[PDB]
């Protein structure tokens, strides 16, 4: 039988787009076609208001368009665990918090861009520790990135190289880099995001006021 | 006063994706931007089936599909005459028919991409007349695409230079290149295509075993 | 044993840049990894002068760029024969040429990016026999390009599925999406395209005063 | 009179690309196009080999790549003191240090793709003092690149919209998404990579068994 899994994306989500929501389809069918996997469900973590950002729109507002956003969908849940804690927390606990969760046990997998694989090799941005635990105790499952190139930071790694057999490398044929930072931004100028983001989270900032 | 506008998309529209509905308000913005055009209304026209396709759906499928997308759409709708008549027509003549339609009168513009643009070079796919008819007569909205320099062909045709000033040019600071091509094929291996497509036409496709 | 290649690209060369001398490495590499063949020359062949077309600089300027810009290639050469014919040939009749020329047996096969084997769908613009003479009796090698789905053509052409064992499709990892018609636009500027195209052809290009 | 500019690109160039090169190009073109500049050099210059980092070849060999790169450029020179320091050091110091040589007066401007000015936001990884140091004192020229939005980082930073007459945001209408890491393994597995770096860089990499 196939293993059970459930995939895990941590992030912003300033706001969820199209292309976030992407990311997970492909994930689940990459996984479906080694044979040896059952995707069972997947989840939206938006990251907690303390995390030094640039400035996100508050995690209430966050949760909200996710939760709005997956009304479609059958498998995907936004959990708003993560930015109801006090403070920011490293990606290593919230996997471990999702696992006590889940606890016969289905995988926990971080789901994730190519381009926060290449992330772990800037100094302090992640402890040694926490990558090797991340991609030991419950693995990697990278979608592809233009410019991006998953094969060789996982080769260039040593953490990651040993443990490779638990990232999963994930990518269709298709070009779709569009980025939250330019939603925010056409939003600001009175442009239309329509189609690149959910008609259900539209309808959400222009109630909100959100990203003016 | 701003120069009313109706907005024409030709196509094969099989099926209808995020990507083609994108063009629709990418246009609109930019034509708004200029300050000299009101966007009024987009139309969606699905090429007869008797256009020798490698192999479209049935039109009737087509419509319905592009129907079901603009559901959500206050400005955008679909209309079936195009796909409706005994045979192909040449775009020019939609363009006319269209225009008595409309019959104080605003401008009807034919929206593409630039890939469309490119094809005006190739030996007898246009007839010239034609291609004058449509960038003076009625006027051109063209989205850019990777891969193709919109101002190159313009700059480089007699016909496209004279009337560059009907020409359009619109372009996001956006990278998405879904091919419905890339659509068909997913849905042919029982992938997803979730968040490429509006999810009102995947329903229609499941419903009716379309792409199979 | 492997089986002795030879690819020819056909285009206008208008001028040749990285990405077409990219194109032959990509498609060599491809073919040599399935272990059946071993490519022993590539064939750049510019499009005579009277192809009804664009700014089409003359064909000795777009054939001495070429060999220019082959200097550095130990496998690679431009055959001016298509262009110092009288007129304008159908591609399949300069795959025959050349196919007498290598028997005064290695295989001859087509190489081009994935927008031309998308253009065997425009309707009239090459003859089904010829596609059919061309994955049939010869042989076609593809390079990914953004947007297209070269799959899905395969998949969609009746001609070319029945074919696809002389159909080699290879993936470009690289987003190199260079226009030669932005090439010439920039050039006609006064802007660099230095590492763009080869220094050479650059140096050729202005000594010659071409693309003003 | 236009205001003399020198451009700094600091990073590993490891090794040196075709698109590391087209970066100083386009800054310069765009600077020129301003008319408030005229830029009379460019400098590479190698991180050092300290740089707690990936898979980086011994900096002297990437001053030398970097030569034989630009030995083809009239304009643009390797400077190997960054690298010869002897630990590493912060960017803002490398610009003090070049801005005094300067002055053995023309602007010191650091060059970088918009990714890099993505990571400004990144917890901890600049010193927000440094930062205003660099669009302050000296001025940042940022190049294009596919999936990042340079007007958006610029305006959601407090610190860099308030020096926005200092940053200069140079578009790359060419889609040439070439990564280094792709580059290295590509060479590792004896693929070519001919045409997305320079002649010279792959004979000296060959030469000295480098990425192997
Ligand atoms: N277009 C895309 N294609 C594949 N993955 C993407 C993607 N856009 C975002 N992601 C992934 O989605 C997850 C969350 O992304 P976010 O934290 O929202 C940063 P972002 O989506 O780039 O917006 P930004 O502009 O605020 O940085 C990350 O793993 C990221 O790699
Ligand atoms: N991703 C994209 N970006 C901008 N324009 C696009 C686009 N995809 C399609 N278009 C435009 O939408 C119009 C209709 O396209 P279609 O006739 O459906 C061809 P297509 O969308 O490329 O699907 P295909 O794979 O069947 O060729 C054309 O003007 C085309 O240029
Ligand atoms: N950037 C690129 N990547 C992959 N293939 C490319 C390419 N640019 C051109 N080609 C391929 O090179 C061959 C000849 O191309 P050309 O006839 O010169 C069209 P072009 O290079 O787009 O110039 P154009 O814009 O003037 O038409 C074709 O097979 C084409 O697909
Ligand atoms: N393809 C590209 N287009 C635009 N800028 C690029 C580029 N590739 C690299 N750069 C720029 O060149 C400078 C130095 O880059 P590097 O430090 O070598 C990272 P890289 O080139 O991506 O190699 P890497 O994959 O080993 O990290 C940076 O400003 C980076 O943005
Ligand atoms: N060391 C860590 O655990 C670590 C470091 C950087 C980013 N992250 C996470 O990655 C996601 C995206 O972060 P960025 O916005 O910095 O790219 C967030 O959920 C963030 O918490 C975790
Ligand atoms: N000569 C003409 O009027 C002409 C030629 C080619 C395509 N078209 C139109 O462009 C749209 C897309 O055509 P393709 O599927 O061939 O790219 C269709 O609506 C088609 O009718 C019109
Ligand atoms: N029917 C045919 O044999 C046919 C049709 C179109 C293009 N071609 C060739 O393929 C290349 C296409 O170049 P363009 O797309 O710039 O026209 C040229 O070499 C051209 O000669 C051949
Ligand atoms: N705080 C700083 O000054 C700082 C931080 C990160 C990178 N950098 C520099 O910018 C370039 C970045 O290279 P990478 O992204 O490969 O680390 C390097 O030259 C590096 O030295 C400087």
């Amino acid at each position: 039988s196939r293993i059970p899994v459930v995939l895990l994306a941590c992030g912003s989500f300033n706001p969820i787009t199209n292309m976030h929501l992407r990311m997970f389809e492909v994930a689940r069918d990459h996984l479906h076609q080694t044979g040896m996997y059952q995707v069972i469900q997947g989840i939206i973590s938006p990251v907690n208001d303390t995390y030094g950002k640039k400035d996100l729109a508050a995690s209430h507002h966050r949760v909200a368009m996710a939760r709005l956003a997956l009304q479609t969908s059958d498998w995907i849940r936004v959990d708003p665990w993560e930015s109801e804690q006090a403070q920011w927390m490293e990606t290593v606990k919230v996997l471990r918090h999702h696992h006590s969760k889940l606890l016969a046990v289905p995988e926990l997998k971080l789901l994730c861009g190519a381009d926060v694989l290449k992330t772990f090799q800037t100094p302090n941005l992640w402890k040694d520790a926490h990558i090797q635990e991340i991609v030991e105790k419950f693995g990697l499952v990278c979608v592809g990135r233009v410019s991006h190139d998953p094969k060789g930071y996982i080769a260039e790694s040593p953490i990651l190289r040993m443990h490779q057999h638990n990232i999963h490398l994930a990518k269709e044929p298709v070009q779709n880099e569009i980025s939250a930072t330019y939603i925010r931004r056409a939003l600001g100028q009175g442009q239309s995001v329509k189609y690149l983001i959910p008609d259900a989270v539209i309808t959400y900032i222009k109630d909100h006021g959100l990203y003016t």
